[PDB]
């Protein structure tokens, strides 16, 4: 096929504008899925208390932390309690005798009237509105899962779709549900319908995610397509950066996720303007329209090859694909053949502990660190050299121990994060920044490394599951949170863990760089 492309310009003027149109939709793209570190960030809460905020009633002399602790009690964590309150006012508890044995459970009550929130940090947040906390607040982790199982509902419904209508048709009506749905999410009424529209969110984010990343290969000479995902992934790492950058700005959870719906309606309109891929409109035996879309190109890429290229030319230049193209093998005959098998087991657990770890830190960044906007801000800095490095030591060092050695060093920065005191916050930060770098350039290396375990007529069979165990593994990244009850170092220490088994297990693969 490539041939023709050398025709059109296999690399050029074209390629360099579609790849910077696309990265920048997937910027915005990554901004919604790291929304929900601020659109639901948790603000620290108590019950609704007379003394402190009926101020329709008679007021008194004392001092507002004297009155506080006269309505609140304290809880476990040598705080305020977040989900009870005095069930009278405890005047006894003001003067200096008094002692913690003063009062009892019996005392208190629930938060009959409510909640009050600190709106310093953020205006408002999903949880101050529908009150996610207390004996709700399991519901904030299964909104994250309900908007990752719909990015694998998504991925698992893209490939029929984008098989059967084209990459570029499904590209432009992902991004147009991803406006609509964004926007309706901005507004919902009540809890579950957000949670309704972050899934058809997703389900659409799926549908950009692998055709941005598809289209792209196909119309990019093979010299430099290992260069151009590369871009197509850092495209996320300064989506991170953006994230910190709108959210530092905007404090309000409905105006936030409408600003970083909108652009996707410019992106929505802008995708007509793409060519839909030769390669598909060849192999579904459309000649008359493959012609025009790659003359097209030629135009763009400033060729006078667009006299040149014709019906014949371009039948004769693709006589193999069409004739052979036609192996859509099951998932199981990876685990037929008695050699795939085990290697087809490895490098699933390899998707799997990506997004299982990545999604299970990067979207609590409230417990990583003291200043979640810096934070995050960081997780981008750190994210780019981290895949760079990545790609330079993939084409040099071997797939093998690069792929080893981002896992692992993922694995033991996390698990150090455990060892180091809360005191030392600093150390925590960098050492959780450090770990989530591991983790996003292991990224780039299973992306390219999975793609040469397995004999080319299996290859991409194994990277599809492979996608569809990295979403599984990223559902259960926010459940595996509610484990917090039992201690804060225990949900790390299973992300931790993860990252450090595949790490190893991913020695146990051949190496595939030429030896
Ligand atoms: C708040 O104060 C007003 C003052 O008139 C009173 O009528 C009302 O019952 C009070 N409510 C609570 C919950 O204290
Ligand atoms: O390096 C990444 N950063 C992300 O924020 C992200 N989100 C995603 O779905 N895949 C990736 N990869």
């Amino acid at each position: 096929f490539s041939e023709l492309l050398d025709l059109v310009g296999g690399l050029g003027r074209f390629q360099v504008l579609q790849t910077m149109a696309l990265m920048v939709s997937i910027m915005w793209l990554c901004t919604q899925s790291m929304l929900e570190n601020f659109s639901a960030a948790v603000p620290s809460h108590r019950c609704w208390a007379p003394l402190l905020d009926n101020s329709t009633a008679v007021s008194t002399s004392l001092s507002p932390e004297a009155l506080l602790a006269i309505s609140i009690p304290p809880g476990p964590n040598q705080r305020p309690h977040q989900c009870r309150r005095f069930r009278q006012p405890q005047w006894q508890l003001l003067d200096p005798n008094a002692t913690a044995t003063s009062w009892s459970e019996a005392d208190t009550e629930p938060c009959v009237d409510g909640w009050v929130y600190d709106r310093s940090i953020f205006t408002s947040t999903i949880v101050a509105k529908w009150n996610l906390v207390c004996d709700s607040h399991a519901l904030k982790p299964m909104a994250q899962s309900i908007y990752l199982a719909g990015i694998l509902v998504g991925a698992a419904a893209c490939g029929p779709a984008s098989d059967r209508f084209g990459r570029r048709l499904v590209l432009t009506w992902s991004y147009l549900q991803m406006a609509v749905m964004g926007t309706a999410a901005a507004f919902a009424p009540a809890f579950p319908v957000y949670c309704l529209f972050r899934f058809l969110l997703a389900f659409a984010v799926a549908g950009v995610m692998m055709n941005t990343g598809t289209l792209l290969m196909e119309w990019t000479a093979a010299r430099a397509r290992p260069l151009v995902m590369t871009l197509n992934s850092l495209g996320f790492s300064f989506g991170h950066g953006l994230t910190a950058a709108v959210a530092y700005g905007v404090r309000d959870w409905t105006l936030l996720q409408l600003v970083v719906s909108v652009p996707f309606f410019l992106c929505f309109l802008y995708s007509w303007w793409l060519p839909e891929s030769a390669r598909w409109l060849i192999i579904k035996g459309k000649p008359d329209q493959a012609l025009q879309e790659l003359r097209k190109v030629a135009r763009i890429n400033g060729h006078k090859e667009a006299k040149n290229l014709t019906i014949e030319v371009l039948m004769s230049s693709v006589k193999e694909e069409v004739a052979s193209a036609k192996e859509p093998r099951s998932v199981l005959d990876l685990f037929c053949v008695p050699g795939l098998r085990f290697r087809t087991c490895i490098s699933t657990l390899c998707w799997f502990a990506f997004g299982f770890t990545f999604f299970g830190l990067a979207l609590d960044l409230q417990a990583l660190g003291s200043n979640i906007f810096l934070l995050q801000m960081f997780i981008g800095v750190v994210d780019i050299p981290a895949k760079m490095g990545a790609l330079l030591l993939l084409s040099h060092l071997g797939r093998r121990p690069t792929l080893a050695a981002s896992l692992l060093l993922a694995g033991l920065c996390i698990l150090a994060n455990t060892l180091v005191p809360h005191e030392m916050g600093a150390l925590r930060s960098a050492l959780a920044v450090l770990g989530l770098g591991g983790v996003g350039a292991a990224f780039t290396c299973i992306t390219i490394y999975s793609s040469e375990l397995f004999p080319t007529v299996l290859r991409m069979t194994a990277v599809g599951l492979g996608q569809m165990a990295a979403r599984g593994g990223a559902i259960l990244g926010p459940l595996v949170r509610l484990l917090g009850v039992h201690g804060p170092w225990l949900p790390l220490l299973v992300y931790g863990t993860v990252p450090v088994l595949s790490g190893l297990a991913a020695l146990l693969l051949p190496e595939t760089q030429s030896l």
